[PDB]
């Protein structure tokens, strides 16, 4: 065994953020709007750093895809192209990789030339994903063997993404230890884990599992930082590398690179002959533009700095080692110019007009009456539900999960791109015939998942149904105070547990995802006459808008949540 | 390349160096015969491996605990006879930990057989560190073949004594992850040597891919055939079982009974693509030709004579799955040495409610034990002639009272007074005959609380009128398990831990 030094460069969770995005910092004492990220800055910085450092190891810790129109419109081909241009050594699968099913994942993997690793996600032989990735790789540096293992988060993928049933998932901690243990007898004492299990689970692995030296993290989107970054009031969660001792007393380093192509992590690691890691360099590079520097003027208006105030702002950023200004890569610039111009072209198309008041939607408004939300919660989800109700003509009632609607819906023109921003998942519409008591329970299941067990995106809003609920469950464990269904006489009347209703919803929750346990029990059980309408979600919405000139926005969500 | 493998395996010999007696149905008559013993095991292994191409010789775990050969030699006798058999691989079972990490080391030090276990992983500062590997790879006619070791988890952690510095991982997850990782080393032929038990190994076969053969230990099941069924041996399954994994590939699962009684013998052909097919399947029951006892008309077990004996032997000699009078010189010599040593020091000094206390003393986890009415090492075996093992159920206090009611009923009304129950960690008065029942943490019993209850294997079955046990038996909700801890050893431990022990009043 010999000692070796590695230069780890990594990103994670870029989520199809190919362009820079806006963030706020505290610079020279003032809240300042700047632009950060974009894949051009990422590839440029990776290219420069890798050429400067010995033994570069370039990693992407997962969730390359989903989150912007660059995914929705181009099905992952845009992301594959920019990642190829980055010449990453390895990519691990995240949870959102499965958001569009095995088919969706395949469309990313076909054009991707980066080796893919995932040890706890294993496709059956009949899967279209069979032989598309390996559990680990071994590469050699200066004579010595180093192993790298891939790992994915399980529950969030299985419960809230859409992996095919022919893809099997295994416990994160056990997989990490079994993999690492097996690698030892191949003469290996230097082991990297490229893990989308999230910071919480990766920290648990560092504390409970032996033989793993560095855990490059994805899924939690945490900025790991330093005093420089803290001085700018960036959202620093942890120091960049956390250092733990495993049960054998060996150091384990854990780190993430924020998200949305904002950061390139830069960790220089020295391994002793016996495989004990130590840190030689540690820099989270925040990728920032120098072009946007806006501060509120004396009137309260965001205005670009000018004159010497601007010079001072720029000069301060230049003085920081963890800030990287105006990186850009020509090859990546061209790729992004191509897709961006096609995206802009598509947005030229107006599909309709909404009048009136803005309809709150997106993450912050998923649950009514919470901090960050508003008293009605996701009116935009109620609106989408009304849209499904109308185009499913014969239905008594529709339910849509708040996570299925990705933004506020504002008055004015609605573009083709807006439709695919609100509804990016490509679900078809689905219907069941089910009794009133079952409708009540599916609402309970969804709220339990949204409020306790899983994702806020589960929170349910409906059309032709309205309800009141409390955060705090009561005696018999229930949250529902009352539910009413619209008599299609046009009068609202209490739901009765024993009548059979035709219920419309999207195919995602229809399969039991997002904790819609009842729906999942009904699925593939003739007794409930489930039917895939094959009507695509966004296409159906565009049709709705074309058939409803000047649609008046809703001002309530059909949910009263205490 | 296609290759042919000849698997030869035993499991759960549990320190049975000597043959032991069993009862078979031979020519229509209940016949006592001697089976097993490690001389016969090694002899049959030596002969078979000489005969077959590409032999792989395997021990599926629980080498130790069960007889005085363990109590007195602490595993060195076992290592010696195993070394003499030249096994290719040994996997750890649950009883390997019955005397803690230090006790396992007494087995592992003299043992020369490579040890495998993928889901039992010691920390660096464990005295067990680097004493075994998770897997091995061997070459046959150019092809790589992998073998993975595996142990049962909950049973070992809960009922044995692995050190806190030994970490256990899920059986199914470990099997899939190990097999998945081996694929990219160019391996499509994988053997799983697993003490996870037939039930778990059968679940693995149907839920895990890339594993072709699962050589089993822990359940002590006889896998046999029609020959063996005609002898009324306790054949649970056909040798071997065959399943399809999720990829549709064949998986073969087999066990070799227990207590050195059987050498399993499976010829397996692997296609170039690593798909297994069976070319030979024979569970060899190791039997003596010397003991053939049948009850005479006066009710006494007596050796067969004349033509009756000749026909009994002719039937046995005609069975492919019966192997008569195998014995190996090297192993004989070793067993002779240990046996005279054993007879000598089984005379040395070690230290119904009382027997109940020995059982309670065995497992730290039991809340109470019950035992029906019916110092030196020999002083323990003399006392306890039925050869019961400790059996446990997880059951409601109300069911505990009912078994007590059942037991007394049967002793008081249905005649058999051997049924009258006494216990440790529980006490009662009975004038429902039960007036009060108490359990120690002495509190009144709680009908709603679930107690881990231990008893002898006989009564656990539903006998002596223990109806409630009978209904819990093999009824999966009550977590019934035969621990395979002998009643005689329980007594002996009771005297050891209480070397100087003042007597109950
Ligand atoms: N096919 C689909 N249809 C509807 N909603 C979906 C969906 N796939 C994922 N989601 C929603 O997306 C949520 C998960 O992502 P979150 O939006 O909470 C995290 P992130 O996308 O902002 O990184 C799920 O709980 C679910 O509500
Ligand atoms: N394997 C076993 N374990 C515990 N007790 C057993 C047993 N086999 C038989 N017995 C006990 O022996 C009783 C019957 O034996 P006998 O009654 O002929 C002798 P005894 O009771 O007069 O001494 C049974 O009812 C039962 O209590
Ligand atoms: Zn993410
Ligand atoms: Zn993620
Ligand atoms: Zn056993
Ligand atoms: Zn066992």
């Amino acid at each position: 065994h010999k000692a070796v030094e590695l230069s780890i460069l990594h990103i994670n969770d870029h989520h199809s953020y190919l362009e820079p995005h806006e963030t706020r910092i505290n610079l020279n004492g003032q809240q300042t709007k700047v632009d950060i990220g974009g894949f051009s800055a990422v590839n440029a910085k990776l290219n420069k750093l890798r050429k400067k450092y010995k033994n570069p190891l370039v990693l992407h810790a997962g969730d390359a895809i989903t989150g912007t129109l660059y995914f929705t419109l181009f099905g992952g081909s845009a992301d594959a192209a920019v990642m190829n241009a980055g010449n990453f050594h390895y990519f691990t699968l995240g949870n959102h990789e499965f958001d569009a099913g095995n088919e969706g994942l395949l469309k990313l993997l076909e054009p991707l030339k980066i080796p893919v690793l995932s040890a706890n996600v294993i496709p059956d032989k009949s899967s279209i994903l069979y032989n598309k990735w390996k559990p680990y790789d071994i590469f050699t540096v200066d004579g010595e063997k180093i192993a790298i293992i891939g790992l994915d988060t399980v529950n969030k993928t299985v419960n809230s993404s859409s992996p095919g049933k022919d893809v099997k998932f295994y416990d994160e901690i056990a997989t990490a230890q079994i993999m690492a243990n097996a690698l030892k007898q191949q003469g290996i004492n230097k082991i990297i884990l490229l893990s989308h299990a999230g910071s919480e689970k990766n920290i648990e692995i560092a504390q409970k599992v032996n033989d793993i030296d560095v855990i490059v993290t994805g899924d939690s989107h945490y900025l790991y930082g330093n005093d420089e970054l803290r001085s700018l009031k960036l959202p620093v969660i942890y120091e960049y590398p956390l250092e733990f001792k495993n049960p054998n007393g060996e150091p384990v380093f854990v780190m993430e690179g924020w998200a949305y192509s904002a950061v390139v992590g830069d960790l220089g690691v020295k391994f002793s002959p016996e495989g004990i890691a130590s840190i030689t360099r540690k820099i989270p590079h925040v990728l920032m533009s120098s072009h946007k520097l806006q501060v509120k003027n004396s009137e309260g208006k965001w205005a670009e700095l000018t004159g010497d105030e601007r010079k001072k702002a720029l000069d301060t950023l230049k003085s920081m080692k963890s800030i990287s200004l105006d990186d850009h890569d020509a090859k990546t610039d061209k790729l992004i110019a191509k897709y961006k111009s096609e995206k802009d072209r598509l947005a030229q198309e107006i599909v309709g007009v909404i009048t009136g008041s803005a309809m709150p939607g997106g993450s912050a408004n998923r649950i009514p009456n919470k901090a960050g939300s508003n008293p009605e919660g996701s009116i935009a989800t109620r609106f989408i539900a009304e849209t499904m109700y109308n185009e499913l003509k014969t239905v008594d009632l529709t339910i849509q999960n708040a996570g299925g609607v990705r933004a506020d819906i504002l008055p004015g023109n609605v573009t083709f791109n807006d439709a695919y921003t609100f509804l990016p998942f490509g679900n078809t519409l689905y219907t069941y015939k089910m009794e009133g008591s079952l409708v009540k329970q599916v609402l309970e299941d969804a709220m339990q998942f949204a409020l306790v067990d899983g994702s806020t995106g589960a929170f349910p809003y409906g059309a032709g149904i309205r309800y009141e609920a409390n955060e705090t469950p009561n005696a018999e464990g229930k949250r529902l105070v009352s539910v009413e269904v619209l008599n299609k006489t046009q009068q609202w009347e209490p739901i009765d547990d024993n009548k059979r209703y035709l219920v419309g919803t999207n195919a995602y929750v229809a399969g039991g995802k997002d904790g819609y346990k009842t729906f999942g029990k009904l699925f593939n059980d003739p007794k409930y006459e489930g039917v895939d309408t094959y009507l695509p979600d966004a296409e159906s919405f565009i049709k709705f808008m074309k058939k409803h000139p000047h649609f008046e926005a809703y001002t309530s969500s059909n949910v009263k949540f205490n």
